[PDB]
């Protein structure tokens, strides 16, 4: 059914699946908690909603999301604070530029998101980004199911394209601007590595989602 | 200043060109193995290959277009990858193993000896089972190779730094056209090429997953990771 979509049902898809922008409620480190935590049900009921992704055994679904949740909340991080150059926008009431910065990462987010606008990144190029961070983070630390994967990404790929071809790119400049995307995932990836550590370096290791909270939260 | 102005031939051709040497390892080392004597062997070998690395690095078109101290910065957040990328290229043929060099051929359960290192073992081994499913070509692995040297530190990075970093996204655009073009060449439907190019860039997401880490091993271990000055006087001489 996923392999069935077209361009323009995958991208209506992942928008109508697009989790809202959250508020802070009201500690600096006990506020992202919070924040992250709040994000976290909602990225667990967008997971399931990216065409392909409940196709995949329980215990699939937990280690792509396991693997990729951290670069999840960066890339929304970065699109939030997209038009705020210079600043973070973690939340409409929470909006921290770098002074408040743990400063080399904030720094890189920043960098992202000032990429992002030179690119001029729209909306329906980011939730195909986001999804295929999904997909992909972790497919090759798991073989119908990579392949099925590997398929669904694929589908990701031409809506990349449709889109693009669309807006009236040329086809070279097609296949450019698919790389660049594609290539700031590295950088995502990176930042995730660096934020993980940095939890660690704080005393915040138990803030990360194991396994076994995945799961059940995927099962309830 | 003419690097932008290689045709996608012409880039292949430079690239290959400036492939650097297989090395050896030492050629009897104790065995079996201790953790110490392992990482040593591979610490040697590495330290070995980064200078040879750096003259590979001097011949990717455009690199030496920019400042030596951004030169250097790339080379110290790519490093890794790029003897990574190259232990999968050399390790395809070999399922189950990984062929640091001609005479270290090591498999899975010796990544054990070192606590920590199987878990990356694996997912090297992983990467090079992906290289040998796609089918990977040396044509494609030595743009891949160049793109990761480019692509790794330009987001860490004035009028002069948004130039330099204008000629990196230019330089990495060209290197995306000559793998889109030795994709068509090969006979490649359009939608086959954009699928492929898309399924090569994301294992470079993988390569760097590994990349950081490994580099958090280096970090916590002697001072083995290269330091800036190294890296700078192995690009000056
Ligand atoms: O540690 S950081 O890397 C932090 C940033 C980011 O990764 C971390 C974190 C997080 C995750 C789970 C938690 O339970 C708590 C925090 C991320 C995040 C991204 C997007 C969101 O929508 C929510 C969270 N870092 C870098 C800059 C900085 C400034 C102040 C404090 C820490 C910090
Ligand atoms: O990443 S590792 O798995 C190891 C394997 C492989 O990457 C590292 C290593 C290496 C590189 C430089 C050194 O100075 C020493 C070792 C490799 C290599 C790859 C390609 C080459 O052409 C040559 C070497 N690693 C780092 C330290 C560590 C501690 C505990 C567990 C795992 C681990």
């Amino acid at each position: 059914l996923a392999l069935s979509l077209t361009a323009d049902q995958m991208v209506s898809a992942l928008l109508d699946a697009e989790p809202p922008i959250l508020y802070s409620e009201y500690s600096m480190m006990g506020l992202l908690t919070n924040l992250a935590d709040r994000e976290l049900v909602h990225m667990i009921n967008w997971a399931k909603r990216v065409p392909g992704f409940v196709d995949l055994t329980s215990h699939d679904q937990v280690h792509l999301l396991e693997c990729a949740w951290l670069e999840i909340l960066m890339i929304g991080l970065v699109w939030r604070s997209m038009e705020h150059p210079g600043k973070l926008l973690f939340a409409p009431n929470l909006l921290l530029d770098r002074n408040q910065g743990m400063v080399e990462i904030f720094d890189m987010l920043l960098a992202t998101s000032s990429r992002f606008r030179m690119m001029n990144l729209q909306g329906e190029e980011f939730v195909c980004l986001k999804s295929i961070i999904l997909l992909n983070s972790g497919v090759y630390t798991f073989l119908e199911e990579k392949d099925h994967i590997h398929r669904v990404l694929d589908k990701i790929t031409d809506t990349l394209i449709h889109l693009m071809a669309k807006a009236g790119l040329t086809l070279q400049q097609q296949h450019q601007r698919l790389a660049q995307l594609l290539l700031i995932l590295s950088h995502i990836r990176h930042m995730s590595n660096k934020g993980m550590e940095h939890l660690y370096s704080m005393k915040c290791k138990n803030v990360v989602p194991s396994y076994d909270l995945l799961l059940e939260m995927l099962d309830a």
